[PDB]
């Protein structure tokens, strides 16, 4: 956001640049103590709907999007079969966090295809969220400005 002057510019709301504000300082307690994920009472990110005005029951545990990460995706024999394991799911990512790149051709893209997806995290995010999965491990700058409805 820096444009000349007379252009309409819509500046995020005071809810989203805390959102971001809060969402960067939850996940760089992953790179801390490598023990985290309690999802009782932490990891509060905050939930604003539509014109950016703060939602009145705002909620914690986890967001929008870890939950049917962690569900529909480490599904399928990966989870459902042996260890659902929120502890173990944590630190299963331990061995991509080092060397993680696996090139295999089923991913959670409509089949995945195979360098690809410089301009996907606004339409796409707009949906689910491949390019930022490594990104939500690398040192990463910003999400996109989007959060819907859903609860536990």
């Amino acid at each position: 956001t820096r444009s000349a002057i007379g252009k309409p510019k819509k500046c995020p709301t005071p809810c989203q640049l805390q959102s971001e504000q809060a969402f960067l300082r939850t996940v760089q307690a992953l790179l801390s103590n490598s023990s985290m994920l309690p999802t009782l009472s932490d990891t509060y990110i905050p939930q604003c709907s539509t014109d950016g005005q703060w939602r009145q029951v705002q909620c914690n545990g986890p967001p929008e999007q870890v939950f049917e990460l962690y569900q529909r995706w480490e599904a399928q024999n990966k989870g459902q079969d042996l260890t659902p394991a929120k502890l173990l799911v944590k630190i299963m990512s331990y061995r991509e966090a080092a060397s993680g790149n696996f090139s295999l051709f089923i991913q959670s893209l409509y089949e995945a295809g195979q360098a690809a997806l410089e301009g996907k995290r606004p339409q796409p995010r707009e949906n689910i969220l491949i390019l930022n999965g490594q990104l939500s491990q690398y040192p990463g700058s910003y999400s996109d400005f989007s959060t819907p409805l859903a609860h536990f």
